[PDB]
């Protein structure tokens, strides 16, 4: 057990082992707090996040134990990992606290986002390369954006900031960039949807990479769909035989119908592999996508692609979704993950 040390950062008591110093406040969310720190052991800078009220109710218990799973499973060049997780508690009797330790990421895509059709493929090959790793796990990112990809002075690029659920009905209404990346299916509950969503994310970042403009900047939610249509074409019966709610179908109907737009005329100048990709991950019917293991393959990529090194991740065991548990049950199996943690090499 190592030697813990406490200090007030900004109104808050900081528990941390001895290896952790000279510690700054950098981040101010929901989850939690978040301070820079220099690691003793490792050499590295790394992000320290006290999670704020882990154990405050079943929800937040259960947000808790899926933060900690998801984050201790990815392993993988192109994804977000645990160097570190502990706790002060000598014992589960005394134990409320819990610290992640990652890699300290400066700039997101916003941050560096003039740009090459060069760093538009090496920055989506990325994107691609981490998604088919975490898809090979069946785990839904349903929060890709700019804000949420993190990339450095050598343009790699590492995804973070999975969504738990978490996502609010006011963080989605109006002029805002926490809807402009999502699929219409998801943004207007169509229907029980699934992996497919993130490639539509992947496709509105490179369109933007590309212009430098948002591809459907909406005003609101109807604003965005009409957006959306113009482009890629209304509905055939194929795709509204697909739609549960009977009164999303009718309002679907009540629109005049819309012929896909020539993407070379949209997209002017781009290179026409890159338009080509775009109409395979830009299509409305999400069961007709193209998958990040086929999009990996596609020759947009081919100076990037090497089929020897695009891994697929472990198999993740998601059993505890449909588990119903007290708040003492989720915090007890939190408590082993955060004992069993075995650091990274
Ligand atoms: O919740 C897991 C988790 C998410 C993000 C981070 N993180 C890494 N570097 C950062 C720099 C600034 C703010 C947050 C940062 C750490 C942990
Ligand atoms: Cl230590
Ligand atoms: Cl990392
Ligand atoms: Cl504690
Ligand atoms: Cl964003
Ligand atoms: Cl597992």
């Amino acid at each position: 057990r190592p030697t813990f040390y406490r200090q007030e950062l900004n109104k808050t008591i900081w528990e941390v082992p001895e290896r952790y110093q000279n510690l700054s406040p950098v981040g101010s969310g929901a989850y939690g707090s978040v301070c820079a720190a220099f690691d003793t052991k490792t050499g590295h800078r790394v992000a320290v996040k006290k999670l704020s009220r882990p154990f405050q109710s079943i929800i937040h218990a259960k947000r808790t134990y899926r933060e900690l799973r998801l984050l201790k499973h990815m392993k993988h060049e192109n994804v977000i990992g645990l160097l570190d997780v502990f706790t002060p508690a000598r014992s589960l009797e005394e134990f409320n606290d819990v610290y992640l330790v990652t890699h300290l990421m400066g700039a997101d895509l916003n941050n560096i986002v003039k740009l090459t059709d060069d760093h538009v493929q090496f920055l989506i090959y990325q994107i691609l390369r981490g998604l088919k790793y975490i898809h090979s796990a069946d785990i839904i990112h349903r929060d890709l954006k700019p804000s949420n990809l993190a990339v450095n002075e050598d343009c790699e690029l590492k995804i973070l900031d999975f969504g738990l659920a978490r996502h609010t009905d006011d963080e989605m209404t109006g002029y805002v960039a926490t809807r402009w990346y999502r699929a219409p299916e998801i943004m207007l509950n169509w229907m029980h949807y699934n992996q497919t969503v993130d490639i539509w994310s992947v496709g509105c970042i490179m369109a933007e990479l590309l212009t430098g403009r948002t591809l459907f900047p909406g005003t609101d939610h109807i604003d965005q769909l009409k957006l959306i249509l113009r482009l890629v074409g209304t509905p055939g019966a194929e795709l509204l035989k697909k739609i549960s709610s009977e009164s999303a179908r009718n309002y679907i109907q009540s629109l005049a119908q819309m012929p896909k737009m020539n993407f070379a005329n949209v997209f002017i100048g781009a290179n026409p592999l890159a338009v080509d990709l775009l109409e395979k991950m830009l299509v409305l019917d999400s069961d007709k996508r193209i998958t990040a293991a086929q999009a990996l393959a596609h020759a947009y990529f081919a100076q990037y692609h090497d089929p020897d090194d695009e891994p697929v991740a472990d198999p993740y065991d998601q059993s505890f979704e449909s588990r119903d548990l007290l708040i003492d049950e989720w915090k007890s199996l939190t408590y082993d993950e955060v004992i069993s943690f075995v650091p990274p090499p």
